[PDB]
């Protein structure tokens, strides 16, 4: 895989982070100096053409605020991807877990941080397919960044009316799925519409219901939010509008 080939003679192992679909991720160091995110992809987790999917994605996408890959160890089995570390974990649990750490002003940056990350992926006409809190990261410093962008139980409640009953996917279904997950973060991290199944939210969301403004959220950033949920596609904006409104909202905040 060319210079993304690491040699996994050059990784160490610290501390587990978890198990995911794909199996075991690690933190550890490369070459003694920069921290990592090793993934140890469980063998029959994936497939062959499965993992030429994911890292043709990974090699060619690369932004501050997506989540950056840095190689890949493929001459052994299991496969190790190792990525940039992103010290606080998933934005999800982050805002569920961590609420000591940010206040409204930190909020609305979370959202600048996804909103630049998703402007460069519709730059390069690609979307994520699953935006969502669960597919942030937070890095040490508090930057949020977005990961697994198409790699695609079904994500209904992040999803516009023509997604759920057209398959009509687009950059407008990623601007709905943000505005959902501007909701989950100015919510803390509760689950959209999290009174409803998911039957229930496509039935509600094709008759015009959409998620309430959150407590934390002003006029003006809920009105950011909503703009992202207009029932016709192309009245939503695209993410460099969405850039511009947030940017102008923080400097008001
Ligand atoms: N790129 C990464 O850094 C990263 N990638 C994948 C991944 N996963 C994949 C799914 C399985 C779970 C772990 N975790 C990752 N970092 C990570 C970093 C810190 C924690 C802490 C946060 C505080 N509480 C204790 C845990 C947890 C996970």
């Amino acid at each position: 895989y060319g210079s993304w080939e690491i040699d996994p003679k050059d990784l160490t192992f610290l501390k587990e982070l978890g198990t995911g679909q794909f199996g075991v991720v690690k933190y550890g160091k490369w070459r003694g100096q920069y921290d990592v995110a090793i993934k140890m992809i469980k063998e029959g987790s994936m497939s062959e053409d499965e993992f030429i999917e994911e890292a043709k994605v990974m090699m060619n996408l690369s932004h501050e605020k997506l989540v950056q890959l840095y190689g890949v160890c493929t001459k052994q089995r299991p496969i190790f991807i190792i990525t940039e570390y992103m010290a606080n974990g998933c934005l999800l649990n982050y805002l569920r877990e961590m609420r000591h750490r940010f206040q409204t002003q930190q909020l609305l940056e979370m959202c600048k941080d996804v909103c630049e990350a998703m402007e460069y992926l519709e730059s390069k006409q690609f979307l994520h397919r699953d935006l969502a809190a669960r597919n942030c990261w937070v890095n040490d410093q508090g930057v949020v960044k977005v990961s697994d962008f198409g790699l695609s139980k079904f994500p209904v409640r992040w999803s516009p009316p023509e997604v759920l009953m057209y398959s009509k996917f687009s950059s407008k279904s990623d601007i709905w799925a943000f505005g959902v997950l501007m909701w989950e973060i100015y919510s803390l991290g509760k689950m959209p519409y999290e009174r409803f199944t998911n039957s229930e939210t496509a039935e509600h969301i094709a008759q015009g219901l959409r998620l309430y403004r959150p407590h934390l959220a002003s006029e003006k950033v809920y009105t950011i939010m909503y703009s992202c949920w207009h029932e016709k596609a192309d009245e939503r904006p695209t993410f460099k509008i969405l850039l511009s409104n947030i940017l102008d909202v923080m400097d008001e905040e």
